[PDB]
């Protein structure tokens, strides 16, 4: 496949796009805001385009990786009229929200759209490892699927354009709440003097075995969380414990309480017997 | 390697994945429960079950005690107090580390030497070289008896201070319970558009995998915590997104309501162009 690309925006998502697909032989134009971040994949044999007007015009495939749909917007309004009968990937919506906003800005520009979302690191880009996924028509992700598949393995999540958008700030949901659960741990054994090096490996070793995921999922979707022998009101006492002792260590609670808070909004209706899983119900019904 | 009697005091599934340790390893174990009936799978593999606790206690140098709480320890023991004089007492089962130093200097007031324990494994993994253990207290009293408590698995000592395990313990309680909730939280994202769980969990297990949390132990223990090309102004911007399209789903927002905080804070103290690791700065900080 030498089906020409452009990518906009070269974030180091966006490089690790282009260098993707140069690597896989397609002629790749990329154009970004701030000048001088593409000397290697030129060297690699992109095209620097000098306007996105040029950008645009180089390719029937635009992938747009910038921070949102407001730079999306004003990067290509200018060349807005260009992007008719080329098809615009944006991996650049916020919200679900925004991201049908931008399929219909582009309808009305006679651009196809698909949204998508990839939450691997940059260098993983590239490799069967890169789990991208996209929605929108589907007849527009089966006809270049293959241009894409350059940039790892590839999902179609369904039609609706923001759903790859809802995948993305989900994971991105979980991984900044993951990451502040580490700091706060971190900050814990820290305070008996306990470097964060030293810390770390147990760390890590809490996630080597990853079942918790399907578990929870199957009780999720079978709507049945049973609590067996390590039940909510159980859970409930073991985040008690961490509240204590964040208080008597001098660390910040805030966090520890808002999932305590959690935990006790699902005891006090009636899951107090049931799995952690159940507090999906409380989840699902804003407090 | 073993006939050395061990008691262990406490059947829930933590006491008898250990007691079935003990058991293997080839120790004779007097088990005593609270509630009467979870010893039958015991006793068939040779346990003897104590008349009291009292009897548990005096059947063995070395008792260990994995029950809920400090609190349920000593309503346990208290009848066993004068039979606890020249035993060790591993306890398995300490809520803070403050609790633990107080079951230690209770153990020594009443002649007894004292090994705090934290369990970082599931029941199954427990009497495998799966299962990390780790002690703290006196060392003299943890080499005395490791090759003793090998029979539940690894073992790691941490130093003298009693509570040391417990830290660790309620520090990594505190990094799962909290990522759970941000998976939950996610998984409530996703299903408000009718996508099963069990579909979302593939993209989840990947986050993992995908790694940098001895990147971020490296910036704690330098004190430096370079932007680079992802601020923390940048992602609590993306955070925002997390929360508003939260609330566009109807989801329920305090868990990310609390992580944004949390950003905002560090913000507050200036590190806006620092990398997300910065935020650790105001945990140490009880706000
Ligand atoms: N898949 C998704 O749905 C999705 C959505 C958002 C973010 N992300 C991920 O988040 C990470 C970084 O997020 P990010 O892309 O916001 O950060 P980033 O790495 O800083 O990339 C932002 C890009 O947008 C450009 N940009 C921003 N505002 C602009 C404007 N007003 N005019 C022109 N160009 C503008 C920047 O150009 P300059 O070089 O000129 O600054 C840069 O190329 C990446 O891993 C990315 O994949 C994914
Ligand atoms: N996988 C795990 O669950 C896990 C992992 C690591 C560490 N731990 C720790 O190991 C310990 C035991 O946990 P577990 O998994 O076995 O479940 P658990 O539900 O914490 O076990 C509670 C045990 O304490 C006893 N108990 C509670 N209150 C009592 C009271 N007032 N008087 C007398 N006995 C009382 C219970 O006896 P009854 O049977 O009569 O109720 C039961 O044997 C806890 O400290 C827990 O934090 C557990």
């Amino acid at each position: 496949n030498n089906t020409p690309v452009t990518v906009i925006g070269l974030g180091p998502m966006g490089r690790a796009m282009a260098g993707a697909f140069l690597a896989a032989g397609h002629p790749t134009t990329v154009w970004n805001r701030t000048p001088g971040k593409a000397d290697a994949l030129v060297a690699r044999g992109a095209v620097r385009a000098a306007t996105v007007a040029e950008a645009v015009a180089a390719s029937p495939l635009v992938v747009v990786s910038v921070t949102d749909y407001d730079a999306m917007r004003a990067i290509l309004e200018p060349a807005a009229d260009a992007l008719a009968g080329r098809v615009l990937v944006n991996l650049s919506s916020d919200t679900p929200e925004r991201a049908r906003e931008a399929a219909a800005w582009a309808a009305e520009h006679g651009a196809d759209y698909l949204d998508g979302g990839v939450m691997v690191p940059p260098p993983m880009i590239g490799t069967p490892e890169a789990l991208i996924f996209y929605s929108g028509p589907r007849e527009v992700f089966e006809a270049h699927r293959a241009t894409l598949a350059a940039l790892g393995g590839s999902t179609y999540l369904g039609e609706d354009p923001g759903l790859a958008a809802l995948y993305y700030v989900a994971l991105l949901d979980l991984f900044w709440t993951t990451m502040s659960g580490y700091l706060h741990a971190a900050a814990l054994v820290g305070s008996e003097g306990v470097p964060a090096a030293e810390f770390a490996p147990f760390a890590t070793a809490i996630f080597d075995s990853l079942s918790f995921l399907e578990e929870m999922a199957e009780q999720i979707d079978a709507g049945e969380y049973p609590g067996d022998e390590s039940t909510l009101a159980m859970n409930a006492a073991g985040i008690d414990h961490i509240i204590h002792a964040s208080r008597a260590q001098g660390i910040d609670t805030a966090l520890p309480e808002a999932v305590k808070a959690l935990a006790e909004r699902a005891i006090a209706a009636g899951h107090g017997e049931d799995s952690f899983t159940s507090v999906i119900e409380v989840l699902r019904k804003p407090a």
